[PDB]
């Protein structure tokens, strides 16, 4: 079957575990105060910074190059703005990567440097979720925190260079299923995605405390 298919089925339960953590629920209800939201944005910054560094490094690698979309997908810049908006211009001296997130960052660097054919598992669990879910999460954060409607602190959640999010998701999926992969590597990808989803849950749990 198709890689995108194995991932939708092989990760549904890990995706749901992550989706049902106490952090996520109180997020969707508007009950996450500013300081916790900043800590969560801090974790997105180090996480996406590592992931996009590894995708840049492997931008020509045949098992990944078709999915390299810096203009459409990359989040480091938008996350830099949000960090500047919440912390001030000296933000980098003020933050430190959360410990659970440091474990995800280490995993991302390992994959991009030793098994780049697995990098797709990490881009899928992050960017495809962000594309379809974005605008919903954006408004919740703007309300709960009285964020300016001009978009400050919330730019992570807007993909300005993607004009039809459900259309880009199709393009991305089509390219993924066209990758030259045997069934061995494909199910490696599927369990690497489950790995990634569990890393997300570990970060949500560290954030709940």
């Amino acid at each position: 079957a198709d890689l995108s298919e194995l991932l939708k089925e092989g990760t549904k339960e890990a995706h749901d575990r992550a989706e049902n953590t106490q952090f996520v629920k109180d997020f969707l209800k508007g009950n996450i105060k500013k300081e916790l939201f900043k800590l969560a944005t801090t974790a997105l910054y180090f996480t996406y910074s590592a992931l996009e560094e590894e995708m840049e490094r492997n931008k020509d690698h045949p098992a990944f190059a078709p999915l390299y979309f810096p203009m459409e997908l990359h989040r480091k810049e938008a996350l830099t703005k949000d960090m500047e908006y919440f912390f001030g211009e000296n933000w980098e001296e003020q933050v430190q990567c959360p410990k659970a997130a440091q474990k995800y960052v280490e995993r991302i660097h390992y994959i991009g440097q030793n098994e780049p054919e697995l990098l797709v598992a990490h881009a899928y669990t992050r960017y495809m979720g962000d594309l379809s879910g974005g605008q919903v999460l954006k408004k919740v954060a703007q309300r709960a925190l009285k964020l300016p409607s001009t978009g400050e602190g919330t730019q992570f959640y807007l993909f300005e260079n993607v004009d039809n999010a459900q259309q880009f998701k199709q393009l991305y999926r089509a390219r993924m299923n066209a990758l030259d992969l045997n069934m061995k590597t494909k199910e490696r990808i599927v369990e690497e995605a489950n790995k990634a989803f569990e890393y997300n849950m570990q970060i949500f749990n560290e954030l709940d405390q």
